[PDB]
């Protein structure tokens, strides 16, 4: 409906272009419009460059990224790391596996108290098995077991990042509206 919003301008000049492809195609396959809801714009951009951050930490083959395929391929990857090494297959679709662990991971990026959104996502894993690792837009982490997969200076990236991307959003005013979309 609309010609173009402030944040979803911001988010243009604010993420690299791959991801804010990839953001607009993962809404548009679930019937959501990147030029109305701009704060789900956000953060779908905001999640995807910390799935690929987290990623990129590790060594080379470490991890398998889920999140950022369409739907019924990333399933089809899921079922493969189930039948491959035997691990339970999750109810709801993770974003990352971690072949030196062996267990998939779910990444969450919140505006609240990571414990709040820690536990909304343990709640409906209900999968004791599946890692789970959330970030917040003010440097603090919280994941399973105290298991938190990543050395220190990788997870220590991503939380410099996330506030880099608050303060630019309350630059432009937009931080307050985007701290209570959530
Ligand atoms: C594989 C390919 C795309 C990858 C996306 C992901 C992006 C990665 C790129 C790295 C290198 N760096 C570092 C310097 C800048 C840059 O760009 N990072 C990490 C930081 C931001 C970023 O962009 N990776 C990882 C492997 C190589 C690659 O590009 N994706 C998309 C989802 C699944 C996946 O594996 N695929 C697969 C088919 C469709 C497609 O596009
Ligand atoms: C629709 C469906 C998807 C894929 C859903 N699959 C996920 O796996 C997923 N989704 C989300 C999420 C969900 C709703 C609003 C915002 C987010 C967030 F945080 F990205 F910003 N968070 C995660 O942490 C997460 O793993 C993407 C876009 N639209
Ligand atoms: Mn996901
Ligand atoms: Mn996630």
């Amino acid at each position: 409906v609309p010609r173009g919003s402030h944040m979803e301008d911001f988010v243009r000049q604010c993420f690299n272009p791959m991801i804010v492809e990839l953001a607009e195609k993962a809404m548009k396959e679930y019937g959501e419009d990147p030029k109305i809801e701009t704060n789900k714009f956000a953060a779908t951009c905001t999640h995807l460059e910390v799935c690929f951050m987290y990623s990129d930490g590790g060594s080379k083959h470490r991890f398998e990224i889920i999140e950022g395929r369409d739907r019924i391929m990333a399933w089809t990857v899921v079922n493969s790391i189930c039948n491959t090494t035997g691990v339970e297959k999750p109810k709801f679709l993770p974003d990352l596996y971690d072949y030196k662990e062996n267990r998939f991971i779910e990444i969450g990026v919140t505006r609240r108290e990571v414990h709040i959104y820690y536990l909304e996502k343990a709640n409906k894993i209900k999968s004791e098995k599946t890692h789970i690792h959330i970030f917040s837009f003010t440097g603090e982490e919280m994941a399973t077991k105290a298991d938190y997969t990543l050395d220190e200076e990788s997870r220590a990236r991503i939380k410099t990042r996330l506030f880099t991307i608050r303060q630019e959003m309350a630059s432009r005013s937009l931080w307050d509206s985007f701290r209570q979309s959530e």
